[PDB]
C-alpha cells in the first residue's frame, strides 16, 4: 500500500501515490501529466468524474477499467497502473488511471510515405481490438495519439464526421468494420488536408457520404428490413459512383484504391483491419507474424443489468487485483 499525498488541482482534490510527483494538467474526467519515479517515465493520470453516480456512470467506468486492463498492443493504449486513494470498498469513491503519456495526437497533425506509416499503425491496433471481439466505435483524429517518433496508439472535431452511415441510420447488427469506415475517413483527411465528409448533423452527413459512394444498390438495398430507412435512400438524391481518382487526385493510386475497399457503403463488402493489412499500399510494413491477436475478452458483462454498488464492487475488484506490466 503506497504513501499517497493530497493535491489540489483546477478546482479538485488529487490524491495520488508519491511514485507519481510533478502532477500537471493537461485538460478534459480530468487528466493530469505527471513524472513517474518508479519508471521514468511521463504518464498522463486521469481521475474519473463521477465513476458510480448513476448505474450508468458505474458500467462505463466497470467497461473502461476491463478495456484497458485487456488491451496489451503497442498500437492500443493500456493501463500502466490503477488506484484509489480508498482504504476498503466502503470509502470506495475515485478511480484513478494511468497510461502512457502520449506527444500529440492526429487531429493537430502530410506525405504519402508518413500517411502509410500512420494508418498501417491505426489498422495494426484494429486487427488487435477486432480480434477480441471489441468494436471502438469512436474513431476519429483525437482519438488517435502520436508520440515524437511518430507511434501511434488508440485510445477512447465532431465524431459525426468520421462515423459509418449504418450507425447514422441506428443499424442494431453493424460489425467491426464501422471502424474500417472511420480509418478510411481520417486517412482522406490525411492525403488531402480537408475533412471528407464534413456534415452538419446526421442528414447534411448521409447527403455527403452518398454525393462520393453513390446511391445504394439493389444487392445492398434488400438487407434493409426498415422501409423508413429504405424509403430515405430512395428518395434521397439518386447519385451514381464516384470514381476515387477523380477525387482523391494524384494520390498514391495504391492509397485511392485501399481508399475505394474502406469506404463501401455495404459493410458486408467493406475490408476488415485484417484484410487491409495485407493491401499492397503497406507493402513496406505489412508483416504477418508482427500483427498479433488478443487473448479473448470476458464481455458478458455487457448483457448484465446490476445495481449501482455491484457495478462498484466489481470495478473495486478489478483495481485490486491490477498485475502492473513488467519494465523493459
Ligand atoms: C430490420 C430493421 C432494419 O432494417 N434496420 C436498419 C435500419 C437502418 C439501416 C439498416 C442497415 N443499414 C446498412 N447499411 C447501409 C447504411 C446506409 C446508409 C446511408 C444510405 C444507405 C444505406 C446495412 C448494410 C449491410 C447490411 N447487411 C444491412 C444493413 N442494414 C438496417
Amino acid at each position: 500500500r503506497p504513501t499517497f499525498y493530497r493535491q489540489e488541482l483546477n478546482k479538485t482534490i488529487w490524491e495520488v501515490p508519491e511514485r507519481y510527483q510533478n502532477l500537471s494538467p493537461v485538460g478534459s474526467g480530468s487528466v493530469c501529466a505527471a513524472f513517474d519515479t518508479k519508471t521514468g517515465l511521463r504518464v498522463a493520470v486521469k481521475k474519473l468524474s463521477r465513476p458510480f453516480q448513476s448505474i450508468i456512470h458505474a458500467k462505463r467506468t466497470y467497461r473502461e477499467l476491463r478495456l484497458l486492463k485487456h488491451m496489451k498492443h503497442e498500437n492500443v493504449i493500456g493501463l500502466l497502473d490503477v488506484f484509489t486513494p480508498a482504504r476498503s470498498l466502503e470509502e470506495f469513491n475515485d478511480v484513478y488511471l494511468v497510461t502512457h503519456l502520449m506527444g500529440a495526437d492526429l487531429n493537430n497533425i502530410l506525405t504519402d510515405d508518413h500517411v502509410q506509416f500512420l494508418i498501417y499503425q491505426i489498422l495494426r491496433g484494429l486487427k488487435y481490438i477486432h480480434s477480441a471481439d471489441i468494436i471502438h466505435r469512436d474513431l476519429k483524429p483525437s482519438n488517435l495519439a502520436v508520440n515524437e517518433d511518430c507511434e501511434l496508439k488508440i485510445l477512447d472535431v465532431a465524431t459525426r464526421w468520421y462515423r459509418a452511415p449504418e450507425i447514422m441510420l441506428n443499424w442494431m447488427h453493424y460489425n467491426q468494420t464501422v471502424d474500417i469506415w472511420s480509418v478510411g475517413c481520417i486517412m482522406a483527411e490525411l492525403l488531402t488536408g480537408r475533412t471528407l465528409f464534413p456534415g452538419t448533423d446526421h442528414i447534411d452527413q448521409l447527403k455527403l457520404i452518398l454525393r462520393l459512394v453513390g446511391t445504394p444498390g439493389a444487392e445492398l438495398l434488400k438487407k434493409i428490413c426498415s422501409e423508413s430507412a429504405r424509403n430515405y435512400i430512395q428518395s434521397l438524391t439518386q447519385m451514381p459512383k464516384m470514381n476515387f481518382a477523380n477525387v482523391f487526385i494524384g494520390a498514391n493510386p495504391l492509397a485511392v484504391d485501399l481508399l475505394e475497399k474502406m469506404l463501401v457503403l455495404d459493410s458486408d463488402k467493406r475490408i476488415t483491419a485484417a484484410q487491409a493489412l495485407a493491401h499492397a499500399y503497406f507493402a513496406q510494413y505489412h508483416d504477418p507474424d508482427d500483427e498479433p491477436v488478443a487473448d479473448p475478452y470476458d464481455q458478458s458483462f455487457e448483457s448484465r443489468d446490476l445495481l449501482i454498488d455491484e457495478w462498484k464492487s466489481l470495478t473495486y475488484d478489478e483495481v485490486i487485483s491490477f498485475v502492473p506490466p513488467p519494465l523493459d
